[PDB]
């Protein structure tokens, strides 16, 4: 078992999950000194992202975040290998400190962060197998800030009150996942890292988009208040808040950008 | 043993030192969301800080930082109990990414940070006894940024080559330690935290001065390249750089300021 606060918090993950204290750890702070433009970083192509509205996708509260299962038919094109989707989830703070993104830019947190996880389907049969293997995963990260209401993110948020407790599930009709991506996806940060949750495998090729998307104050508050990491029948409910990992040391290395 | 990098790095400290994975861990990001102005935070008085130039004080490279032993004759006045000095040391980054302070302000790291450690001499006989006990320590933190040459800090930096390797010691003539403090010392952040190195005891009353001091690019570079964490003539010399802990989560608004 692990958590983001208390005895089994992030500073203790390495006790049971060695990789959490190992190399290529994520997330990290993106600042000028360690950023470098790479003109060779071309735009990624998102295929099969427009999920059929006649299909249902499972939304689950797994006690650590709210996750939406994705089909392997949606994939990223543009990398050395094809990466097929497996799931997406989010990271956020709390009402008193609404700055829970994992990656930070110039030391600044964003309100929240979306992670769309994919696995190398060319080399591996499924995400479970690819998770702890070379070039096994590719994750898209979208920084989220407070602003205008976002109808696309609400296609997920409107179901939050039905996955309030650990183990609960809900069905989300397919919608265009590309609608969750920011403007100018051609512009992004790229680096080799890890899962930001145990087991922290250093098998993730990260793509953090440069521009953030906006969601309303209400949408952010809902995300920060609707979920609990405890089962519904638990006499002592625990709010699912501040479910983000602190930035990790990033030395002797560079994050490359597709923008100058 | 422990280090700031490798399998014995900060994510693994809790394996041997339980408190490093406990509550009230430092350093933290000093940002509005957790700050609160307090008028009871009156100016501190630094007494006995003008060390006799006719006396020598021990400077040591302990493999983690450069430390100067201080006499219990110097102490802080203004707190509930008297806190007597025991030692001072520094934390820094590296030439390619010169942002190695421990505490951050509004997410921003400073070039380096000075810590002047004191123990509660009213309650305890010495620093060792006080270290893991209630109200045991008080630390003054000075943020350092690159700027104009600093003659006072050079009274320490000029001795760096004498303690280039781990285990080495040197003598530093006494000088006014108050010269190392920034302007407007009356302005500071105050919070209850911990030692930022193992054993990470949550027994430190922190006073981080609001305003930073400046040292020249040359002084900062000297600090970042003059020391090694390895013994003299080691077959695989290792430079002492990035010897600072990552910021820790700090929930509630329990950081007070003596300014508005
Ligand atoms: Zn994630
Ligand atoms: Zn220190």
């Amino acid at each position: 078992k692990w958590t983001y606060f208390g005895p089994d918090g992030e500073n203790s993950w390495s006790k049971k999950y060695p990789s959490c204290g190992g190399l290529l750890q994520s997330p990290i702070d993106l600042h000028s000194d360690i950023l470098q433009y790479d003109a060779s970083l071309t735009p990624l192509e998102f295929q099969g992202y427009n999920l059929s509205a006649n299909k249902q996708f499972l939304l689950t509260n797994n006690g650590h975040s709210v996750k939406l299962n994705l089909p392997s038919d949606m994939h990223i094109q543009g990398l050395q290998s094809r990466y097929s989707a497996t799931q997406l989830h989010l990271h956020w703070g709390n009402p008193n400190d609404p700055h829970g993104s994992e990656h930070t830019v110039s030391g600044q947190h964003f309100a929240a962060e979306l992670h769309i996880v994919h696995y190398n389907s060319d080399l591996y049969p499924d995400a479970s197998t690819a998770s702890n293997k070379s070039e096994g995963l590719a994750v898209l990260a979208v920084l989220i800030e407070m602003g205008s209401f976002n109808p696309s993110y609400d296609k997920i948020f409107s179901h939050l009150q039905h996955v309030k407790y650990k183990g609960q599930e809900a069905f989300v009709p397919g919608f265009n996942i590309e609608e969750l991506l920011p403007e100018r996806t051609a512009e992004y940060y790229r680096y080799r890292g890890s899962l930001t949750t145990p087991p922290c495998n250093p098998t993730v090729l990260w793509t953090v988009f440069r521009n953030p998307v906006q969601i309303s104050q209400e949408q952010l508050l809902a995300l920060e208040t609707a979920l609990y990491c405890t089962h519904m029948d638990d006499p002592s409910p625990r709010e699912m808040i501040n479910n983000f990992r602190q930035v990790q040391k990033f030395d002797e290395r560079l994050v490359y950008t597709s923008f100058s």
